[PDB]
């Protein structure tokens, strides 16, 4: 992987493993998810950052999910080339931007888009506050000054309100636990595990006919190394569900989703 | 990654990624066993399989793990290049082993290595059966003919007999299940989480004071997509083993049985 020309975005090549396919011998949305991550890494890596700034060590502060959106024209097979390009964009003081673009390296052409939105975190405490002047003005020397998005389209699905899904669920799978592979090397939850917590309780029958185009994704809470969970989803409809992950526990909300499937 | 000059063996180069490590900022077990089934699927790939043999689907036959032993030195860190070579070898009638060398790429020094033994299966009956002539014949054209092996010692720990765990476990984490990650493209449990699940009843202050030497484990039934398992463990010992028994919740049917050795950091 490289910066590319301008320094103002990055671009990695992957081929896609084995063990990385679903039933379709393509690449799940996990494994999709997976190299994003990657390539976001690589990126923050080629640019000085050994994901914080110098000033955000200062104040012990952290960058957190708040958001994740992500929708696949193509998922990439088996044994092919995928490259994505990823950029990061200032969006004032209520965080930061990560965009990406997937495509074919064989045909140049256009398989995926996606876009998250990161809030500012004191590590310590668990506390929101927004972005600083001094974090902005180290930030804004890597990010392009005029915007640039993957999702370009006014009034579109990445900034859709998510509702909470109210009980009974249509679909449920309870009990989910992390595993040590789930962890991170900080020792949380990877980002990437609760998006497959949400894709548990869609049916086996769906997933058998149906092909994941868009998936939504808010962060309420983070979910511990020793936290269970309930994984909640009802259709709402091209097939559409709601989903919600919360503690077995107490019910305490984690995360909120929606999933819109298109017929193989 | 590429069939080396002979076509004999099958070598590839793996950069290690972000998610892939643990605490340590150096790749987990799990990963390692994650290399080592790719660069075996790339080289059965290379020689024109798709590992079934032309007579193996005729008859419905696959090729299924009894034992997997992984030894590692050093374990590579985030942004390094591991080089794996991997190799078959046929076992006469009871099966074949598939070993493999990994080594740091800029130093050129042996890190790991590992071991493995197949046995043939019917895909539908699940029954085992000794390899046939034809299949032996077939497959041997892609082997070395002399013997080469990544544990060549003559007391060597990959070959060594595993006994059961006694209830009670000194340790234990219990409603262990798999979720659609954990599948593979056949919709079967993937063979390196089992090697994840015998892990989990680890205590975490072993494993934030030691590093994972040796693995070895005995696959002795398969675990299914709604299957529910228990990871079981005690110790048997500045080195420490543990003795595993995977077995499923409910009528505790063995699935998995094992031994590891970690050493002090
Ligand atoms: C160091 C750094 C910067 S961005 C990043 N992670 C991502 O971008 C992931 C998060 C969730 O999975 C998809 C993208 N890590
Ligand atoms: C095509 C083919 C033949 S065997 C194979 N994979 C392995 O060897 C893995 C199995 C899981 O444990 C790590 C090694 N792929």
């Amino acid at each position: 992987g490289s910066l590319t020309e301008d320094g103002l975005s990055y671009k990695e090549k992957f081929v896609v493993r084995s063990y990385e396919v679903g039933s379709n011998k393509t690449a799940t949305v996990e494994t999709i998810a997976n190299l994003l991550q990657e390539v976001g890494c690589n990126h923050a890596q080629s640019v000085g950052f050994s994901a914080t700034t110098t000033t955000m060590r200062k104040l012990h502060l952290i960058w957190v999910t708040a958001r994740m959106h992500i929708e696949i024209y193509k998922y990439p097979a088996w044994g092919d080339v995928v490259e994505i390009e990823t950029w990061c964009q200032s969006e004032g003081r209520i965080g930061t931007r990560r965009d990406w673009i997937l495509k074919d390296s064989v045909t140049g052409e256009v398989t995926g888009r996606a876009t998250s939105k990161w809030v500012m975190m004191n590590q310590d405490t668990r506390r929101l506050q927004k972005v600083s002047d001094d974090v902005r003005d180290e930030y804004l020397v890597f990010c392009p000054q005029e915007p640039r998005l993957a999702f370009p389209e006014e009034n579109n699905r990445s900034l859709k309100k998510i509702p909470k899904l109210e009980d009974p669920a249509q679909y449920s799978m309870i009990g989910l636990k992390p595993r040590r592979a789930d962890l991170d090397m900080n020792q949380h939850v990877n980002n990437v595990t609760y998006i497959g917590w949400v894709l548990e309780s869609i049916p086996q029958e769906i997933v058998d006919t149906h092909e994941l185009q868009v998936i939504t994704l808010d962060y309420r809470r983070e979910c511990q190394q020793d936290d269970v969970v309930d994984s909640l989803t009802t259709t709402t409809s091209d097939s559409q569900f709601l989903h919600l992950l919360r503690l077995s526990g107490d019910g305490q909300e984690i995360n909120r989703g929606t999933t819109l499937w298109r017929k193989k």
